[PDB]
DNA sequence: CAAGGCACATGACAACGGTGTTCAGTGCCGCGTTGCCCGATACCCCCTACCCGTAGTTGACTGGCATCCGGGCGCCGGGTCGCC
């Protein structure tokens, strides 16, 4: 996980933590689990590295209803949409050219120069209903 | 003269006003700590220059050295050969 800044142990540690975690997480709870591992990193520094990862683009970023920004990394480079369960957090990556063509067609119809789509589908889990 | 009819105001009724606080999220500036990058420095190599130890050099050449006295002074102590 290369970063724009000079490599060191702490960015490697947070990158490895993101690698192990395959769920949507917030910065504060990410720091909580990171401290639980025992690295004892700083809050604001963790912010810098996660922000850098979001800027780099190798980690997707989502915004919750509460307004918190949450992050998680994706195995595949190409763009995709993550279906996520609020209770579980199971993020599954899917993509469809139909929505892309729809966006381009709308942009052309309205004479828009450039666009950027943000589509996230929320829903109820299959196993959450079961008990 | 008493009972029945209409005005204004009234006991509550929430919801705005405006402003103060709550978790929480994320930075914004202050203090301190970190990967680089090089640059010099200790430490292997090769070469030869020079110090230092060993071994020969065949006419003949076969025993030295200069001592030492003007203490001075007395005693100890032992050796040392005569003595009868
Ligand atoms: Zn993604
Ligand atoms: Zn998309
Ligand atoms: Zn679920």
């Amino acid at each position: 996980p290369p970063v724009k800044g000079r490599a060191t142990r702490q960015r490697a540690a947070v990158s490895a933590a993101l690698q192990e975690v395959e769920e949507f997480r917030s910065a504060q709870e990410l720091h909580d689990m990171l401290k639980h591992k025992g690295d004892a990193v700083g809050l604001t520094t963790v912010y810098r590295t996660l922000q850098s990862l979001a800027d780099a683009g190798e980690v997707d970023v989502l915004r919750t209803a509460e307004g918190e920004s949450v992050y998680r990394r994706c195995s595949t480079g190409d763009h995709h949409h993550h279906l996520v369960c609020r209770a579980c957090g199971k993020a599954v990556e899917v993509e469809g050219p139909a929505v892309e063509k729809w966006a381009e067609a709308i942009a052309a119809e309205h004479g828009y120069v450039n666009v950027a789509h943000t589509v996230e589908i929320f829903g109820t889990c299959a196993d959450c209903a079961g008990a």
